DNA sequence: AGAGAACTTCAACAAGCCACAGGCAAACGTAAGCCACATAGATAAG
DNA sequence: AGAGAACTTCAACAAGCCACAGGCAAACGTAAGCCACATAGATAAG
């Protein structure tokens, strides 16, 4: 049970040996820090101890094809083994899910994201079922649902309407998912509404044009080396694409203004206002933290919806320090939010926020709809229920910086039989498909020019095993 | 020398746990196949036996920055230890170096490439020295000269008369190299000649874009799934893409014609005469074999370009069934050869081809010029039918007749001919160590691309330079 | 030339106690300056 | 009462020889997948 520290001589031998390895095989440096690699260290040490130093190492080495075959097989056995746990989680309505479709840049396959979210014990579950490519049939949503049910049948799950789905507004996706409770992706809604608000205000375009010319010059003239922070592009696919350029402008301000002064580019900066930049940064920092709080995986994010409304309507409300253009922007933002966000928000969002222990947030008319939905869900999952609802109205809870609604409800689960189960059912719902596009990002990470011959089954096997190893290993 | 065996259960758990690691680490399956991999495994097994089982790993395994420090230290140690042998190679007049420029695609740095080749003992050493940054200077021949002097003085080299260069016709390239040896790149010149040949024949202009649009239609519309040898686009930055794409289209002709029949787009393929395609492939087969001949490094390639001139003039000889368009193409190709190839040739290639044991092939003024050049060099490097003298060495080598054996390698032939012709053999080992073109530079760039990656940004230039140098050293001095 | 066997007579060593003080000899204290590997932050690709 | 010391007799009895029955782990030929490595080969990119 006690590790035996060795003399530094074997240590130096290890250092030189691994330097030779890293140079010869030409691998990224951090691969030594891989925890699985450290497990390899333990395994080879023990086999050396139990067989000596006069062994045949080579015959113990398998072939990579056998590696791939064993990977796919073990994927099959482990997915079969966890099918039972997933079915148990689904039956009690404890599970939610998000989906999307992904494409690479080499073969352009129609890969679909299948992620299942729920909660077990005191760890918030979040599972990636598998990325199955649709192949090439006109990318029809009919084939999408066919392959979807093929995926679900791999775990013996044939019911979907009870699963709560948080997805964006893809036409075919929403068309097919109208049979399911469709929740708009809060992050995607924020990005789209922000883009709509920006496109309604040309009064920022002229400094935007100047900044775009600045960044083009920076990526062209090759002068980023003397900034300590290289300028970034927009990349509209990137979330909060304006925030990154606002940062790379305001933060680098001193160095960039000095180098444009010393490079004879005073023309590039005569059309820029600092006050507007600082006001917009002060407005957009809240938006960035809304993004990060709505992209939380190991924490519930559906309870953020109405506090997000409060924070936005406080931020978007006109102030004294705004310009006429900025006040016009704020009015446009108010119009867009009232026609999109609150228009599309519905009973699920307010009800999921309601279970937060300070239930005095929405003392307005929304309590009626929230109570009706709570009664319906109590029937679905079924001290009395309405008595529970009334006694919850008697509860007052003080916020603390480390307070969690989940632990609070579970410690009140001893007092409340089924409303706590309702809370965990609602708390297991992220407010966005951030996990879905992160799965897409991971798939992009595993794909590369040298990896253009991979098979789809191998890919979804790898990602499922990675998710299982992340979530159910202690 | 006997080796032992483990239980099958041990092998099974090895499979299980290595799969666990690789799925956790998300690494390509080629990693286990590495030779350094099994080297480290053997070291681990030896240490585990020597130390037991309840031996800690966490303390033993170092930190990545420690690794970078140790790699730089080992690189500089090998630099110091090998600079002396490399200097001996420098003044043994058998050294060949590569020079080029390359820009990154993430940070867009400017890098000057220097490597070195030499022959010692029964092996041709191929060492990649360094791809050093030019910082952000004006990128002139002065910065290039400073960088190359710094590169070589890092290995205690200050004179560059003996070194022999092969490179392209860049502006700075022709600007700086006027003071030392210069040879034009065979690959760059060959690609330029192919582009000229296809440009000067107007009749074959439209099939190029026709085939490119065919590939584009089969690409963008997700039309590559049922194609056995799927088509790909040009990527003209590469070498002879057009012929390879045409070959692939000719290969898949059956699939594509039935696909057009089933899809009602037969008008896409009916616009091209197939006989044109067979004519193109029949002409270009010898060209592609020449392509594959010139790229050799572990075997000589400088000397195998004039016999490629022989092969071209054999191919460029007029045919009977060649269309008038094909006759125009071949006449234009002959003109391009006359105006480019012999224009860019130097005495290096003639001297390299001369050492072919049946020297009777080039019995012209060429061998006389080669004799004068070799006599000058040997007077610098130092009828009597015994070798005795360099002039008599050439006189005796002239009359030699050797069979065209199929498995003939001139390397060991001259190695055992050094007993007969010592100084001429030294000239041979000097000449053969020169690749004809700069394909090694692109190989080094490919290695860099294996190093530099979208996720592998933000690496110091000295670090990567040491990595590539040490890797080349190991591929030079490890048995 | 035996042979066993016990006896005074010197008188002659000798193992067996102490007294004790003088090493060299194993092992524990500071100190100690070169390392040098371990510990937290920006930062580009995303 | 006792001495200490050699013969004399059955004697039986616990050491070694012997070696046909009954028994057993060890060795060998066979056969069924079998199945996990091992081979080239191609296929894209670079």
């Amino acid at each position: 049970r006690e590790l035996k520290t060795v003399s530094a001589d074997c240590k130096k031998e290890a250092i030189e040996k691994c330097a030779q390895w890293v140079v010869r095989d030409c691998r990224p440096f951090s691969a030594v820090s891989g925890s699985g690699f450290i497990d390899m260290i333990k395994f080879f040490i023990k086999v050396g101890a139990e067989y000596g130093e006069h062994v045949n190492v080579e015959e113990l080495l398998p072939s990579p094809i056998t590696l791939s075959r064993k990977v796919t097989s073990d994927a099959k056995e482990k997915k079969a083994l966890i099918s039972r746990e997933i079915k148990s989680a689904v039956e009690k309505d404890g599970a939610s899910a998000t989906i999307d479709l992904w494409t690479d840049n080499y073969i352009k396959r129609n890969f679909l994201g299948v992620t299942l979210h729920y909660h077990e014990n005191n760890e918030l579950r979040d599972l990636i079922l598998g990325l199955k490519s649709l192949d090439f049939e006109r990318s029809t949503a009919e084939n999408i649902y066919k392959k979807l049910k093929a995926i679900f049948s791999q775990f013996n799950v044939e019911d979907l309407s009870s699963i709560k789905f948080v997805t964006d507004r893809g036409a075919n996706v929403v068309k097919s998912l109208a049979n399911n409770i469709r929740i708009n992706c809060s992050s995607h809604l924020l990005s789209n509404v922000l883009e709509n608000s920006f496109e309604e205000t040309p009064e920022l375009n002229m400094p935007i044009l100047a900044c775009k010319n600045i960044v083009k010059y920076f990526k062209k003239a090759n002068l980023q080396h003397r900034l300590r922070s290289s300028l970034k592009s927009e990349c509209p696919t990137r979330w909060n694409s304006t925030y990154t350029m606002l940062r790379s402008i305001l933060d680098n301000w001193e160095s960039v203004i000095q180098i444009l002064s010393e490079a004879g580019e005073t023309q590039r900066i005569v059309h820029i206002n600092k006050s507007i930049i600082q006001t917009m940064v002060n407005i957009l920092d809240g938006f960035e933290r809304i993004f990060k709080e709505l992209q939380t995986c190991s924490s519930p994010s559906l309870c953020f919806v109405v506090p997000s409304i409060l924070k936005v309507k406080e931020i978007c409300s006109p102030d004294v320090g705004d310009v006429a253009d900025i006040a016009k922007l704020k009015v446009n933002i108010i119009k867009n939010v009232r026609i999109i966000w609150e228009e599309n928000l519905s009973i699920w969002h307010y009800t999921a926020f309601f279970f937060y222990p300070p239930a005095l947030h929405m003392q307005q008319e929304k309590v009626a709809q929230i109570k009706e939905f709570c009664l319906s869900k109590m029937e679905d999952l079924e001290v009395c229920p309405s008595d529970e609802f009334e006694f919850y109205r008697k509860e007052i809870v003080i916020l603390s910086e480390d307070f969690k609604v989940m632990e609070w409800w579970n410690l009140n689960s001893k007092k409340y039989p089924k409303l706590s189960k309702l809370a965990l059912s609602l708390l297991s719902i992220p407010a966005s498909s951030a996990a879905s596009e992160r799965t897409f990002s991971l798939a992009g990470n595993i794909i590369t020019e040298k990896r253009n011959r991979i098979g789809q089954q191998t890919v979804d096997s790898l990602l499922f095993l990675n998710s299982f190893y992340k979530n159910f290993c202690k």
